[PDB]
C-alpha cells in the first residue's frame, strides 16, 4: 500500500496526556520513532508549529474521525497510513492511563506499533511482532523488533 516517498519525515505532538510528565511523553515518542529509523533510511524530526507529516494526538471518545474511542481498555490507539491530511496521524485514547513503565498502558510500546501503521505497516499474525494487534507489556529498556517487523518495514523502505 501507501508509503512515504521522501526520507525526511516530520512529526508534531498536538497535545499532551495529563497522565505523564511532558518530558516523558516527548522522550517516549522520540524513542518510538528511533526504533523505525534504526532499520530504514528514514529521518524523523519533531516540529513545534505548522503542518507535520505525522500528528500525534491524545483524545477520548468521538474526536473528529471515523474511529471513535471506547473508554478505558479495548482500543488503545489507532493510526492512519501514509498520505496527505490525516494520513500518518497517530491517535492515543486518553481514557487509557499512559505510563513510562509496566503500569497502565506503556506509551512507548504502543507508539512503536502506531508509528508502524503511520509508515504503512499492517498487522502481523505473529505474537512476537510489535505489529501483532494485541497489547502486551515487554521490558522497554531492551526492546527489539521481531524478524517479522524488520522484514515488513524493509519490504516498504530501504
Ligand atoms: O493500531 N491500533 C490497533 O491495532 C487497535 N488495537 S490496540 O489498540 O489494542 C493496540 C494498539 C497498539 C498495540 F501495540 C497493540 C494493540
Ligand atoms: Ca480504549
Ligand atoms: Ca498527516
Ligand atoms: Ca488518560
Ligand atoms: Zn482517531
Ligand atoms: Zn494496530
Amino acid at each position: 500500500g501507501p508509503v512515504w516517498r521522501k526520507h525526511y519525515i516530520t512529526y508534531r505532538i498536538n497535545n499532551y496526556t495529563p497522565d505523564m510528565n511532558r518530558e516523558d511523553v516527548d522522550y517516549a515518542i522520540r524513542k518510538a520513532f528511533q526504533v523505525w529509523s534504526n532499520v530504514t533510511p528514514l529521518k524523523f524530526s519533531k516540529i513545534n508549529t505548522g503542518m507535520a507529516d505525522i500528528l500525534v494526538v491524545f483524545a477520548r471518545g468521538a474526536h473528529g474521525d471515523d474511529h471513535a474511542f471506547d473508554g478505558k481498555g479495548g482500543i488503545l490507539a489507532h493510526a492512519f497510513g501514509p498520505g496527505s491530511g490525516i494520513g500518518g496521524d497517530a491517535h492515543f485514547d486518553e481514557d487509557e492511563f499512559w505510563t513510562t513503565h509496566s503500569g497502565g498502558t506503556n506509551l512507548f510500546l504502543t507508539a512503536v506499533h502506531e508509528i508502524g501503521h503511520s509508515l504503512g505497516l499492517g498487522h502481523s499474525s505473529d505474537p512476537k511482532a510489535v505489529m501483532f494487534p494485541t497489547y502486551k507489556y515487554v521490558d522497554i529498556n531492551t526492546f527489539r523488533l521481531s524478524a517479522d517487523d524488520i522484514r515488513g518495514i524493509q519490504s516498504l523502505y530501504g
